[PDB]
């Protein structure tokens, strides 16, 4: 479809996967990564901070090297589109290069060009394939999944289709935006990235009492939050009168000794599950 905004447009709401995080304004409700109204404006005072060349140079930048800067609020969650899974062509990110001018600006197009030699081809990803060691099938990944006998459950936290709990966020689709590396990182590591709104805040009442987890939902009267405790999740509602302090964290809710609780087998077998939710 060509290199102009237009086309951009419906890359960056279709195929290229960044509205399933951004939205721009009134358009999409997504939440993981910022909202990009304006974007074009306030990346030529990010080029300025960085020391680089234009706006449009940071827009590259954020685009081929996302962990090179990280928007403050933010944990590096944004994957790298011409790898897989999204696979976005060199094209394809020219064109969402023009749409990115465009929010608040002016598309650059033989500006835009001058910067082909550096958007990696997605057909010569360098990423090697995913290979367990093991033989596992993303089937057996959803048994494991849901199954509420072992010591940790994901569907306790996590809805799938329609099947599951809601505590973290749901994760229909990310097969098809995020890498094996990130579920690994996710799952073993789970506070080093915090998916946006789902972090863990530190209450204390007015008489004194503690409580610890993630917003479930914050009414005028009512902030009720969901604690966790050895892979066990309960509510707790806080009259919004009574509180006398709250502190966002960096702790995630999920669960940090996956890595004891699952079996070599188990753990690939739910990685090959994650793949495949596209
Ligand atoms: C969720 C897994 C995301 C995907 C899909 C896309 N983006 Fe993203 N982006 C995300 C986060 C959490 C952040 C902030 C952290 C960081 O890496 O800086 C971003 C940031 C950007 C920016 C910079 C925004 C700013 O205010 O400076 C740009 C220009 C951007 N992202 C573009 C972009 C494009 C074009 C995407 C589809 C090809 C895309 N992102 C997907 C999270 C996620
Ligand atoms: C509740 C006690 C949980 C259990 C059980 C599981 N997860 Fe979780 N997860 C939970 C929260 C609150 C969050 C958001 C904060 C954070 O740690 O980032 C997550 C996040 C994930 C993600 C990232 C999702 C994204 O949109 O990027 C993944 C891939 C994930 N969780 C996987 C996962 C697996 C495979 C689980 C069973 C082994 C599992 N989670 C359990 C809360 C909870
Ligand atoms: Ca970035
Ligand atoms: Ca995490
Ligand atoms: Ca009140
Ligand atoms: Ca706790
Ligand atoms: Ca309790």
């Amino acid at each position: 479809t060509g290199v102009s905004a237009e086309a951009g447009e419906q890359i960056f709401w279709g195929d290229g996967q960044c509205s399933t995080c951004h939205k721009i304004g009134s358009s999409g409700s997504a939440t993981r990564g910022p909202d990009q109204e304006g974007l074009a404006e306030r990346a030529e005072e990010r080029a300025k901070e960085l020391g680089l060349s234009s706006g449009l140079e940071y827009l590259v930048e954020s685009i081929i090297d996302p962990e090179k800067y990280v928007v403050e609020g933010f944990d590096k969650i944004m994957p790298r589109v011409y790898d897989p899974p999204i696979m976005l062509s060199r094209e394809k990110i020219l064109a969402v290069l023009a749409y990115l001018q465009s929010l608040g600006g002016e598309p650059d197009l033989d500006a835009i060009m001058k910067f082909k030699d550096k958007i990696p081809e997605a057909s010569k990803t360098k990423v090697k394939p995913w290979v367990p060691p093991l033989a596992v099938t993303a089937e057996e990944g959803e048994q494991v999944f849901f199954d509420e006998s072992l010591d940790v459950t994901c569907g306790k936290c996590h809805m799938v289709n329609g099947k599951g709990q809601k505590v973290g966020p749901e994760l229909t689709g990310i097969g098809a935006i995020q890498t094996p590396q990130y579920f690994v990182e996710s799952i073993l590591e789970p506070s080093a990235v915090i998916v946006k709104g789902y972090e863990t805040v530190f209450v204390i009442t007015a008489d004194g009492i503690p409580y610890n987890g993630l917003i479930k939902s914050d009414t005028e009267e009512e902030l009720t939050l969901i604690l966790e405790e050895s892979g066990s999740v309960e509510e707790v509602v806080i009259p919004k009168d009574e509180i006398e302090d709250m502190k966002k964290q960096e702790v995630s809710i999920m669960p940090g000794n996956i890595g004891e609780l699952l079996s070599v087998r188990q753990f690939y077998a739910v990685i090959e599950y994650l793949r495949s939710l596209k």
